[PDB]
């Protein structure tokens, strides 16, 4: 297994003793994903990508962070939905910070943080900075971190044309939409019930945000766009592009 | 999709259950910690989650995603935080995570939570998280949120059971880290993650009535275990499991009446 | 007098708030390197200038701006390894925003517009808003409304973009010390800009990921992510009116008398 | 002059640490209800009394004891719903331990014995130690050693237990305001104990789980988890000498010349 | 049944608070060097003794005094570079005061007098009070009243000052280990003061600013900011009676039955 | 040519810092009510104005000033119950100071002058400095020197005070929106002062203790602690030149090349 949790400490130690061992940490969330999908999607997807990437380039995967930052209206629907269970920014930042400090203690020096929940980004970044600051204080400056959101590797125009034949509107409305639902159909079809999809128009917002979150500004089902056209085929295409692109980046940044 | 695991439900399935009136939520709290040469490191997550799954199925409760990282491993209970693999959180982080989740469950309208600890060292930080959350709920005007905290192993106290588990004599849960107790449960639940042939049959670990910091590696058995899992078995694991599941289910039934 | 709260007496401020529908605006910037051709307080000056004009036009008041913001990121601001750039930890920025909102609530104010001028500040401003609103709820206050925005997001009209980038627009992705900010500065503070020092280098391109610690080799030496060679006062005057008008209308919509 | 740092001049203290092998001891207690028969500062009085005697024997120094500890838990201290009990949040206690260690390290001290007298303090003292040691490591200090213990853990000899509980031993589990602490108080602070006020009730029994908010109905009315009726000055003297000798020996072992 | 909460059983404490108008007092001190002639716990001993006497006269209760305070400052306490002085970070002191106030409110207490004995503590005690009152408000409690004071502020009567300083008064700015505190200690804890060790150096003078890291050369070698050579037990008795009567009256005025 | 860091390019700043001996100055103020006759950003304006003139005379640079300070206290600034006054929690102000010093140390700067213009900021600035210096030590930096001061502390010459208060000097205790600040404002920002609104009430007098929640009845209605009726541009010019020369000399002495 490529999962750190499924190894003995001796097995883990041997791998880190190699000197060039790469570790990967999935950072997700428990967030509503419409009427047609489960709430652990943001954990499941990055974990699935990490698994395949780790198997492809010989890395190990740390247990994923199940809870992420508060859902935002324009990206996740809003934190007023039941089910969505979010952490305060400081909590997520401190979790990332503690994990990095511990990996450094192990002697590990290569980490790939793979985000699956849009809202986590800056808090992951702060956790990285704070940990690196402490490592410098501990006399460690050879620890390198690569952070990314897996969907950012799906930029190729040819690929996008295949996923959105009718036309591409952007990733702005991709919460529980075609993109995530397609991946789930390819990975965990038993957790997707396409017949429950509410085919509503794409959500649109002005160039500003309002707080407290106004429930009237998010589509009733919680999705920001319809997943009606999602398919296992699109999911497999997305999956291959992401696994391929990320494996390549890791090979470039963390050569053996 | 219908499941006891909240993560596998759509928000409507979850909302429907909470709207039911007296929904009980369970939250496994584990750790990523070394467990000798014979077992994997996510044992403290796997075990309380497996117990939660079975209890939930019997009493109709739901299980929240488990906390994968716990408080720093202590020499006398988990071998110590100097071992590789063990990845621990600072107390404030664990406390804050528990606090945040309770704040959110309350917002959802849930009012019944069972926190099932699988990592000894987590206890007091889970407790502080609960107290800080209940304090905020009170400020929010909520005083009917009830929390039950427990470590599944505490439900295995029946002398008859203890005798079956330790026919050679019981020394106590004191040295039960990667020992007979946890290993047997793993053999009954995740045999593939256990390799009894790698077990180091060393004598029970003993310590003086105090602790030393920085942690002294010499005071912990080399394998990381505090006792030998040499006599562990699937059969013992099955007895432990059923005992914990039946006992915990009854506890919830009494504390969270319909 | 002035729309700046700092330039009012406490009685004049009290009278404005007493009106019952007073709107307050808070610029949030940073002290950050902006190439060889511009000064480092750009992110404070610009949102403050926009706030000043929106506030005068719609009758709102402007709070003292936050001079320091979150750590500069490589892909948006060049990186926090640059000298001069002086950044706050996230908790610090979040706490300042949270504290100011708590105080405005105490004054009896209930309408706030947070105008970001530094890309990286966004989520920390958002957390400060959430933590403060959570407290107001505990205090029994649930009628406080906050609008948060980055002024550049109001410059989207295709026609406007065409006039600013007649050669083609490459997204605000590389707009750190580039045509957009420099043009605004040429229209507002020409004395703090010297186009003769602009380094006309091709726009910065990055892979779809980030590396830490920050690698200096991945940021154009000058600190800019794109060249401000084609910047001008006229372009700045256009950007300024589009922003002021747009934000002013957004406020009239969300905060009606 | 005195083993207590608080009663020393800074010169006397300095000279003692200047010796090079000075051992410091920090009592950590609490202000907590202790039934109808004893005062509320017991948790600090006891560890402080034990430290004093140990210090006088091995030549150590005793720091002012922490008067406020972590929240009282139902199964160990009755619960934090009792009046009088005044508890700190975990972070506060941890921060205090952490600050004291930092300061002692600054003094040049490198040997500390933390003696806990309030069960619930345990994990927060441990976290304070770790955070402090982490900082000391960053400061280039890695020769600072800490011994942490709860004085009652040194009373484990079967024979001694026999003289304390000749009627049978149930365990320290129910020892809150019971025979153990009450006996020590009778031998150390007899004027703070009115054994005639003891409410004789069966030992407290709890299911293998905890409930929050704490349910007052699950704690014996008086606040004690067991009866102190059989407590005596004689048992106190026995417990005391056993603890002092055991702890002095531990210190000699962990902090040799 | 004394005035010290720590020496009361929870039932006795509960009865006093149940009375309806119970006043609680909390001494806030420090462990700080006090020259060659006095022990280091002077800052907790003095306010505690004053509280004890005020409480016995007005019927109030005294909580365990805080033994550790904020970092000693050069111009007020000699500086935090001295051995012995063991200080808390500001967040720690603040949180301790906040936690205690929160707990007193839980008990049902609504009247508190915080008596400071360490100058540097003041602003952190103030923040602790504000943060706690903020939470009480969120909890629905708005009748909790707090009086904060440094016992020495009650000694400003010209006739009194003339008695204590017949050679001329220069102010309390240099009263660290000086005539004022030493005289009080001679009247309350003679065994902890060794006047024969006083260093009769001239009053410390400082420029109108401070330097960090603290410069040891700017503090008089002994640690004292003024000579306590003219300190006396008689002067201490005068200061004591003046403070006690003054504080006792203040409490009557602020907390009328 | 400007001495303000915000008005420099990062290249200009880098050159100055790398040149060595570069003294940075950070003004720390507040947004606080200053009576019926003056604006609320006085505490920012004054120290910033002093820094500018001092910097121009000794070759130092001035960082963007902190616009928000700690909570206004009744005896020094009227109280934090006034509208307009917008204050930070202590931790927030302390964290801001701490983050800035950390960053300046990263730039290679090693000399900093913190100029406070809001009385209540003092101790939180001090804690910010201590925490930052602690981290710098962990980073291997032990040559960073900080000077902290309140500009008014340089106005203590009898001849000067006699010239400013030709009717008896009572002290700076009642100096909040009084003759001192109002005079400085008349010499620097006359348009932000309207002496015709000055309320000529007697100086404020308070008992030797504080009360919380703050009691509005104990603060002069206008918010001023003393009357500024006798304020003048001439008195302001004298104060300004005295402070500028004094601070310039202090810096030359503490920060020689
Ligand atoms: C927009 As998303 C993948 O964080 O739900
Ligand atoms: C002592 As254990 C069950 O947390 O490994
Ligand atoms: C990317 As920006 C407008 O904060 O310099
Ligand atoms: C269980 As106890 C000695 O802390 O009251
Ligand atoms: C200046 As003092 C009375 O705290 O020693
Ligand atoms: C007393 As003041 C100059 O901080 O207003
Ligand atoms: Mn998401
Ligand atoms: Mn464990
Ligand atoms: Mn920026
Ligand atoms: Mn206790
Ligand atoms: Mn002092
Ligand atoms: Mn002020
Ligand atoms: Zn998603
Ligand atoms: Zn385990
Ligand atoms: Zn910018
Ligand atoms: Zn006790
Ligand atoms: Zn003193
Ligand atoms: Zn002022």
């Amino acid at each position: 297994s490529v999962f750190v949790g499924e190894l003995t400490w001796k097995e883990y130690e041997a791998r880190v003793a190699a000197g060039d061992c790469v570790l990967m940490l999935p950072v997700g969330a428990l967030e509503q994903h419409g009427h047609h999908m489960c709430m652990n999607v943001d954990v499941l997807l990055p974990t699935a990508v990490c698994k395949r990437v780790a198997e492809r380039i010989g890395a190990l995967v740390m247990p994923g962070l199940q809870y992420g930052y508060k859902s935002q209206q324009k990206s996740g629907g809003g934190n007023h939905f039941p089910g969505t269970t979010s952490l305060d920014g400081a909590t997520l930042t401190g979790t990332v910070q503690d994990i990095i400090r511990e990996l450094a203690r192990h002697g590990a020096r290569r980490l790939v943080l793979m985000n699956g929940h849009y809202e986590n980004s800056m808090f992951i970044v702060e956790g990285i900075d704070l940990a690196l600051r402490e490592l410098r204080y501990a006399g460690i400056q050879d620890f390198k971190v690569v952070v990314l959101s897996y969907w950012d590797f799906v930029k190729d125009p040819a690929v996008i044309q295949q996923l959105y034949p009718e036309g591409f509107l952007g990733f702005d409305i991709e919460h529980g939409g075609v993109f995530e639902t397609s991946l789930m159909l390819a990975l965990y079809p038993d957790l997707v019930d396409l017949d429950r999809v509410v085919d509503h128009p794409p959500a649109t917002f002005p160039p500003y945000d309002v707080f407290p979150v106004d429930p009237a500004r998010t589509p009733a089902p919680g999705t920001l766009s319809s997943a009606k056209t999602a398919s296992r085929e699109k999911g497999e295409l997305i999956l291959e592009v992401c696994v391929q692109g990320i494996a390549d980046a890791i090979r470039e940044e963390f050569p053996p």
